[PDB]
């Protein structure tokens, strides 16, 4: 129970890529959060990075707004989206604002995980222990129209502002990875005294 800490630093470890917990590291500290004290927050900051990067690599783009998968664009001579999450806060305020200002649109008051360069929007992706209804409609209070929402909650459920920004094989790869976490924190009885995203 003390040693919750290490049990979820070593969770960490066995779980996500060196690159995805590298970055979760630079943030919280960031924030003068020391991620040996506070693990359950590098590990919601792990997979919220990890859902991004699985949402944008999925589909490239062409100059006239044509999207691709990986294998359909190779050789033909970007990722769909950019991804602001990820690095530290003041670089990502410069990618978000120069995005704004390069697409003549606004620049919205909050910090964006994603850009889509097919539609010129900014998204927020969110992940929570509970209902992903709720979460939504907690973001949209905040966000109102300025971003989509993308929205997966641990137990299968989720919530899209645009149904179209993923097909069923994207969902799948998302909310897979995600129970197949709640497992795996289950049997180590981490699940139960874990503080998700949604109560930050
Ligand atoms: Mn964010
Ligand atoms: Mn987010």
């Amino acid at each position: 129970a003390m040693g919750s800490g290490m049990a979820m630093d070593t969770f960490i470890t066995r779980n996500f890529q060196t690159t995805i917990i590298q970055k979760a590291k630079n943030t919280m500290a960031e924030f003068s959060e020391d991620p040996e004290l506070q693990p359950a927050m590098l590990f919601n900051t792990c997979v919220h990075l990890e859902v991004c990067y699985v949402i944008s690599d999925m589909n490239f783009l062409d100059e006239e707004g044509k999207s691709y998968t990986a294998l359909e664009g190779q050789g033909k001579e970007r990722p769909q989206y950019e991804v602001i999450e990820g690095m530290p806060r003041t670089i990502a305020w410069m990618v978000q604002r120069s995005l704004a200002q390069e697409h003549g649109i606004e620049t919205p008051k909050y910090l964006a995980d994603l850009f889509d360069y097919k539609t010129k929007r900014f998204i927020e992706v969110g992940i929570t222990k509970g209902l992903a209804d709720d979460y939504f409609w907690k973001k949209k209070e905040k966000l109102g129209n300025s971003m989509e929402l993308m929205i997966f909650s641990y137990n299968q459920d989720y919530s899209l502002s645009n149904e179209s920004s993923l097909d069923e094989e994207g969902k799948g790869r998302v909310l897979s990875r995600l129970t197949e976490l709640q497992a795996e924190l289950s049997l180590k009885n981490l699940w139960q005294v874990l503080i998700g995203e949604e109560d930050v």
